[PDB]
C-alpha cells in the first residue's frame, strides 16, 4: 500500500519535492552528493508563488522570521533612481540561501523524510530504480531527479537538451548591513544599481534583515579587476562609494566565487517513474528571480498529481502538461530580458515578467493581480 519515493539531490527542488511527497503519505528518502546539507549562492529572492509552496509545506512561518521584505524595489541607473515598483501587494521576500535551506531541512526532519548525505545519484533507471555511486540500486515507485545543473539522473536516461551558457558572471555575497555608516538613504529597498560607464560594472542590494545584506556584484569576465575574487575593492568603491562600509565588509570574504549560470530547456521532464525537477529540467536566466521559484512550484505540484488515482508514469506526463507551460514562458521572458539587459530600464516587472510570481500552486490559480 505504501508507496515509496527515492529523490536524488537535497537543493530547494528536492527538499521540496521531499516533504510535498511525506506529506502525502510516500516513504521517501533524499539522497544528497555532498558530505552535508548547505546551500550555496549567498542570498535569494522568493515571490508569493515560492511563498505559497512555503505554505504548502508548512515551512513558511521558519522562513518569514528572519527575513525581508523590502518596501520598495528600485532601480538605478548610473545612480539616478529609474524606477520604484511594488507589484500591488504582490508578496516577495528577501533571505539568505541558508536560511530558506535551513527551513526546508527542519521541516523535512521534522516530518521523518530520510535524507543520506555523502550519497550520489549516478544513475536511473525509467523502470523505478536509482543507482548511487557506491553500487548500491535503489528500487522505487517514483524517482525524483533535483540534482541540478549537470544532473547525473537526467544524462544517464538522455534527454533532448538546448543548452546555452553565460560568459559573464557575478559575485554574491552576504555581508553586514552597515546600516548606520551608510547615511542617509533608503537602505531597506532592493536596489538594483546599473551602470555602463565608466565601465559595466552592476550591484544588486538586497537587505536581506536586520543584520545581513546580500550583494551581486555584477562585471563582465573579460574585466580582469571587477570579476575578481576575492574582490578588487578600489573598483567596486570607486563607482559604488556610497556602499564603501559594506564593500569594505565585502572584501574581507576570501570565499567568494565569481559564478555564470548555464540555461536547459528539454523536449521533457519524465520518462517512465523518473521525474526532473528543478534546474535539471530547466535552469533559466537569473533575471526574473524565479529559478527557484519555478522549482518549488514544479516539485511541490508533481505530488499534487501523484494524488489523482493515476499510474505514477501517468501521473508524470500529467504534471509536466499542466504545470510546465508556466515555466517554459517564464525561462523564456527571464532569457529574453537577461539578453537585452531589460531590467536596466527599471519598471520592468510587468504583468506578463509578473506571471510565474502571480502564479498561486495551492488553489492553482492565479492572484495579485496587476
Ligand atoms: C546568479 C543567480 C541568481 C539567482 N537568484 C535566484 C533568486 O533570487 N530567486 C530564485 O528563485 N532563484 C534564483 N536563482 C536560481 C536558483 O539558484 C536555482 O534555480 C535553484 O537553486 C535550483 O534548485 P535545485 O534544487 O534545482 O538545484 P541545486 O540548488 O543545484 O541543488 C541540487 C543539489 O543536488 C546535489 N547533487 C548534485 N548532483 C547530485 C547527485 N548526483 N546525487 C545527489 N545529489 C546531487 C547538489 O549538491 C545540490 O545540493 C538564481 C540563479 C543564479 C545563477
Amino acid at each position: 500500500k505504501t508507496r515509496r519515493a527515492e529523490v536524488a539531490g537535497g537543493g530547494f527542488a528536492g527538499l521540496t519535492a521531499a516533504i510535498a511527497l511525506k506529506q502525502n503519505g510516500w516513504d521517501v528518502r533524499l539522497h544528497e552528493k555532498s558530505s552535508e546539507l548547505r546551500a550555496f549562492g549567498a542570498g535569494i529572492y522568493l515571490w508569493h508563488n515560492g511563498l505559497r509552496v512555503l505554505e504548502g509545506l508548512g515551512a513558511l512561518d521558519d522562513v518569514l522570521q528572519g527575513s525581508h521584505t523590502p518596501p520598495t524595489y528600485e532601480t538605478w541607473m548610473h545612480n539616478k533612481s529609474v524606477s520604484k515598483e511594488t507589484f500591488n501587494g504582490l508578496p516577495w521576500r528577501i533571505m539568505t540561501r541558508s536560511h530558506l535551506h535551513d527551513a526546508l531541512v527542519n521541516r523535512a526532519r521534522a516530518l521523518g523524510v530520510d535524507i543520506s548525505v555523502n550519497s550520489e545519484a549516478v544513475a536511473a533507471d525509467p523502470v523505478g530504480r536509482l543507482t548511487l555511486q557506491t553500487g548500491e540500486v535503489l528500487e522505487a515507485d517514483l524517482i525524483v531527479g533535483a540534482d541540478g545543473v549537470g544532473s547525473k539522473v537526467r544524462d544517464s536516461i538522455g534527454f533532448k537538451q538546448d543548452r546555452w551558457v553565460s560568459k559573464d558572471g557575478l559575485i554574491r555575497l552576504i555581508v553586514p548591513r552597515m546600516k548606520k555608516e551608510l547615511g542617509h538613504g533608503e537602505w531597506d529597498n532592493t536596489i538594483d544599481m546599473w551602470n555602463f560607464w565608466p565601465r559595466v560594472q552592476r550591484i544588486l542590494y538586497s537587505p536581506c534583515n536586520e543584520n545581513e545584506l546580500y550583494l551581486g556584484l555584477m562585471a563582465p569576465a573579460a574585466d580582469p579587476r571587477g570579476s575578481s575574487v576575492p574582490i578588487d575593492l578600489e573598483v567596486w568603491v570607486e563607482m559604488f562609494p556610497f556602499l564603501e562600509p559594506c564593500l569594505i565588509e565585502a572584501a574581507k570574504l576570501k570565499t567568494a566565487r565569481y559564478d555564470k549560470y548555464e540555461t536547459t530547456k528539454l523536449d521533457s521532464w519524465t520518462r517512465g517513474k523518473v521525474a526532473l525537477v528543478g534546474d535539471a529540467a530547466h535552469a533559466m536566466a537569473p533575471a526574473l528571480a524565479q529559478g527557484a521559484g519555478c522549482a518549488m512550484v514544479n516539485a511541490f505540484s508533481l505530488s499534487q498529481d501523484l494524488e489523482e488515482g493515476s499510474s505514477v508514469e501517468d501521473a508524470l506526463v500529467a504534471w509536466e502538461t499542466r504545470i510546465r507551460p508556466i515555466t517554459d514562458r517564464c525561462q523564456a521572458l527571464s532569457g529574453d530580458y537577461a539578453a537585452n539587459r531589460s531590467l536596466s530600464k527599471g519598471n520592468m516587472f510587468t504583468p506578463a515578467a509578473l506571471e510565474a510570481a502571480r502564479y498561486d500552486p495551492l488553489r492553482r490559480v492565479y492572484s495579485w493581480p496587476q
